[PDB]
């Protein structure tokens, strides 16, 4: 799968 | 200041 | 610990 | 940017 | 050489 | 809108 | 008068 | 602080 | 491209 | 030294 | 004639 | 002007 | 108090 | 004899 | 590179 | 009083 990463604070990652 | 980012897991920033 | 000087404006101290 | 500073003389700036 | 300043107080050069 | 400029170093904008 | 400066595109003055 | 610029001419900053 | 500035007053921009 | 500006985006010193 | 602007300090006009 | 520096701590400027 | 800094070589504080 | 600093742009010693 | 030479006092270079 | 310049690097002024 793909990690897209987004600030949400932290770092993480998002699955695909 | 300046962040840098590293994997430490976590994505996480070094502040300078 | 060690103060190193930096613009950032105004002049900053960064501890080592 | 971080401005640090190193006595080369003259005194000059060093950007980061 | 360079020479960096830092608080040690009192003043040091770091020499490089 | 107007962009007016001020030095911070480096020149910056800032926008009205 | 002082006049400042602005970009509006063109540079601009703008009197005081 | 920042520092604008006008023509008072001269240019001059002024500081805020 | 550069631009540069100059009263022609107005101020114009000359492009490198 | 004399130090000219322009755009370049930011504008930037030029060195002389 | 146009004039350029450089810091000399102090922003002085320089005239073409 | 010329700029001086003095800790009042911080590192403030100083303008003449 | 401010406290200014001299070449001296040691670099110096100078108490006001 | 002492040398101060000032911001004049360079770092410019003063001589005392 | 070429080295110019220039009055700015003390003589100084100005590289090319 | 004359002034001849010699290379010491920086190029210097010597007062006859
Ligand atoms: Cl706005
Ligand atoms: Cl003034
Ligand atoms: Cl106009
Ligand atoms: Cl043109
Ligand atoms: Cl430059
Ligand atoms: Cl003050
Ligand atoms: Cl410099
Ligand atoms: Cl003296
Ligand atoms: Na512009
Ligand atoms: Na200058
Ligand atoms: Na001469």
């Amino acid at each position: 799968a793909l990690v897209f990463f987004a600030e949400d604070a932290a770092i993480i990652g998002l699955a695909v």
